[PDB]
């Protein structure tokens, strides 16, 4: 009962994060097993980050060099190498806290959880989606660089996400735990635009199926469409096309409601080329896509 | 800004959280210290659950009817009592995961997180607002109910909610941590429907300052207000009163911003007496009344 935005558990996270300064920069690192992951640009200072030959400016560093501190135990910095553009620390203790993990690669119109920290404390815990063009709308302040996202299967934390930068637009950039970006960025001091974003189509299906599944069908219709004619529309309006695996993955929804995934397209195209009027959905003025299928599965299943 | 809805951290929650199994009957209970705190109804078999006598249920228990379990190491319960709408169990192990803590009471406007957990397990931790009516908009299956709500403060968790029911409008009930209920409900297997909701004003003004803070101001007006004028007019907008504690604390943000509280507030009366005329406050047409002053310098600060 009910359809929320929800976030995994952040407890097995909570006990990875600390703070890692360099100098003048303080941001928050990650730390499994004997290492602490952070990104690389704590080794900047603030006339390096307009153009920062990172290769140049670490080798010039230290293992003492970098404080890192969990809690109020400093940690002893052992060795440091750098894997794009994430620093990794060795230090001379495991992470005695070290839950089961894997890094992964998310893609576009995933969901993960994000726990934001401060000076390596976490402060809060929220569900984003990696959007189409690779930035992710979050909620980031100074000095949250280093706060990963994540999901959990089971006992496995997949950390997917680890924060970098904010773009003028206000929407937020970052890597993979491998230190590669999502999306055009660099981690440089400039001010960067992203690629046009699009709606995530087969989210704002998923989320239509929610909404019934809650009892609302004020925008269902009798119509169906065919999946290309449904695409042709939705490119129209700047949404990703539809793809027979974004049908399938819908099935379980569309048995569950009884709604053929083309006959939710056909309300689909009618919201989009009538708007809502003054109406909502499961509380929204807007068609929402940062749920996708599972996540809709796993809160409204037997419901 | 970017605002959106953030809950606290849950860890210090998820070391607290345990089964507690009465016949086939399981929920979840909350474990601090050497007692588990869980709804009473896990006394009741699905029969009971109609119209139960709860005090006569408990007096035919014992403490070995009591299964409780931290995952699936049981801890033996030797005491248990009543309080109100909760079961407090006492068992022979102190949590030694016990934060600093706190049993309070909110208000319907305050926020708190939700872990929502099944088989003692947390599943999902999101942020709810109590609404005026005292249900929360939750999402929650079968096996949530002892999942609590609480919030966090320096180092100590202050727990406010515990889950016990599902209205069938869908919305959520439950109680404090002493077992008292929010609002008129009660824990049993019947159909209980929530007064009219309102709109939860000082989370709206809350919202206005946040768009002042952003560079968006273009609804305020030259006038100020009375509390009581704005109340009788709010009231018939189906907006909540206010109090002089929401007047309190919305004391930093007017601070912050130099704008009184009853000059937004009329400010508030202009817009819902004549709309927004199409325009968007913060990216939204739509008013947010579920962040609170205190929501908002925090996702701002
Ligand atoms: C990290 O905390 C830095 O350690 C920080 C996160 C942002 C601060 C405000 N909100 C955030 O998400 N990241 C940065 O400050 C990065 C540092 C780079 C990678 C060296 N830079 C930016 O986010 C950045 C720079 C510029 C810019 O230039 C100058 C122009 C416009 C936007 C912009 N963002
Ligand atoms: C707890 O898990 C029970 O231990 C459960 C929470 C709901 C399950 C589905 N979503 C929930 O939030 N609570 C209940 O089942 C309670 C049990 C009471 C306290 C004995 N009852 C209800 O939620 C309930 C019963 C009825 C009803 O009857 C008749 C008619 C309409 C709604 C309704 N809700
Ligand atoms: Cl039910």
């Amino acid at each position: 009962s009910g359809f929320r935005k929800m976030a995994f558990p952040s407890g097995k996270v909570e006990g990875c994060m600390v703070q890692v300064t360099c100098g003048t920069t303080t941001l928050n690192g990650l730390w499994l097993d004997d290492v602490v992951y952070c990104p690389r640009h704590v080794i900047c200072t603030s006339e390096d980050m307009f153009n920062p030959n990172y290769e140049d400016l670490l080798i010039r560093k230290s293992n003492h060099n970098f404080l890192v501190q969990a809690g109020n135990v400093q940690l002893r910095v052992i060795g440091h190498s750098m894997q794009n553009c994430v620093l990794k620390l060795k230090v001379d203790t495991a992470n005695p806290k070290t839950p089961k993990y894997k890094f992964v690669r998310i893609q576009p119109g995933q969901t993960f959880s994000v726990l934001a920290c401060y000076n390596g404390s976490p402060s809060g815990v929220y569900q984003c989606a990696m959007r189409p063009n690779f930035t992710i709308k979050g909620s980031f302040l100074n000095g949250s660089c280093g706060s990963v996202g994540f999901n959990i299967d089971y006992d496995c934390v997949s950390f997917c996400y680890m924060h970098h930068m904010v773009l003028p637009t206000g929407v937020h950039a970052g890597t993979d735990l491998e230190g590669n970006f999502y999306g055009p960025f660099v981690d440089r001091q400039t001010a960067q635009a992203a690629g046009t974003d699009t709606t995530i189509t087969v989210n704002v299906l998923a989320w239509l199926y929610a909404a019934v599944i809650n009892g609302d069908r004020w925008f269902l219709n009798r119509f169906t469409t065919t999946l290309n004619d449904f695409n042709l529309v939705a490119m129209k309006y700047n949404y990703e096309p539809l793809t027979q695996d974004h049908v399938d993955i819908l099935g379980p929804l569309s048995a569950q409601t009884g709604i053929a995934v083309l006959d939710m397209c056909a309300s689909l195209k009618e919201l989009l080329q009538n708007g809502m009027n003054g109406r909502t959905i499961l509380g929204s003025a807007l068609l929402e896509d940062e749920f996708t299928p599972f996540d809709v599965v796993r809160q409204c299943s037997g419901v």
